[PDB]
């Protein structure tokens, strides 16, 4: 097809309600809070049992990674994907809707719709406005137990959504694709410091143009509609006709890149994995730029 006929990304508080109180949470709905926090900060997992969706689980992004990579939030090998979200009831059939506690709106849940769809899954979706409007709108919050019935999942991995450093540094020659940066400005620029690390400068890799991730949300937290996203993308010189590459610290806020195109009606955004964090590592210091 010259565009594929894409699966809804956004569900509404609303519908989301809606499916929990009709009790449609079970094989066919999955909920995930994938809520993590940097170190010293909040406690994911300690919000999560106090205060979760009905039914919902907690997806646990330092569990489900390449823990052996010395990399930040690598993806997990396909059968370590599939044993851990079939331990939270998802099978191939299952709607995976997620949601994190972001104070904005957003951080976590997109990196996990990417994950879904970069192991062959296309029924995902983010909670639009994230737990923050769940709590504001006043929906239905429980500390009971889920319990979900295991199932079988079987994840492919689609590697037109992934690049690794290797092709990476072949773009910055051949120019094929556009690199699209979701860091804050100061991070991306070298004027403020890299996180959460030891070492690890700041800047970006040359060619890459930036679009922080908070800019695709509204104040409330909620997405910005598709005729703005169209807008940012166009003012920042980011043509939704050609290849784009999206790339941030680990691999998380670039999913929001993802996100945004996607509602924009191109899915065929790659993540850079490795990220900031691989490619400082990784690559020459002729490769990138700080003020
Ligand atoms: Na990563």
């Amino acid at each position: 097809m010259v565009h594929q006929v894409l699966y809804r990304a956004l569900v509404s508080t609303k519908w989301l309600a809606e499916s929990v109180r009709a009790g449609k949470v079970g094989p066919g709905l999955r909920v995930l809070d994938a809520s993590w926090y940097s170190p010293g900060t909040r406690e994911a997992r300690k919000e999560y049992l106090e205060r979760h969706v009905p039914g919902a689980s907690f997806f646990d992004i330092e569990e489900c990674r390449d823990k052996a990579s010395p990399y930040e939030v690598m993806l997990p090998s396909e059968a370590g994907f599939a044993d851990y979200v079939g331990s939270l009831g998802i099978s191939n059939d299952t709607h995976v809707v997620v949601y994190d506690g972001d104070d904005l709106g957003s951080f976590y849940a997109p990196r996990v719709w990417w994950m879904f769809r970069v192991f062959g899954h296309r029924t995902v979706s983010v909670l639009n406005g994230g737990f923050r409007n769940w709590l504001k709108e006043g929906h239905p919050v429980t500390s009971e137990p889920s319990r979900p019935e295991p199932a079988i999942f079987k994840a492919t991995l689609n590697r037109s959504l992934l690049k690794t450093y290797e092709q990476v540094l072949e773009n910055l020659e051949s120019k094929r694709f556009q690199l699209v940066d979701s860091r804050a400005q100061g991070r991306y620029l070298g004027t403020q410091p890299e996180p959460d690390a030891v070492g690890l400068d700041s800047g970006h890799i040359r060619g890459s143009v930036n679009m922080p991730f908070m800019n695709f949300l509204t104040e409330d937290g909620f997405e910005k509609s598709p005729e703005e996203l169209r807008a940012m993308f166009e003012a920042k010189k980011v043509d939704l006709t050609k290849p784009l590459i999206a790339t941030c610290r680990k691999g998380v806020t670039a999913c929001h890149i993802a996100l945004a195109a996607y509602l924009c009606g191109k899915p065929d955004v790659a993540i850079y994995d490795g990220s900031w964090f691989e490619w400082f590592h990784r690559a020459p210091p002729e490769t990138w730029v700080s003020q």
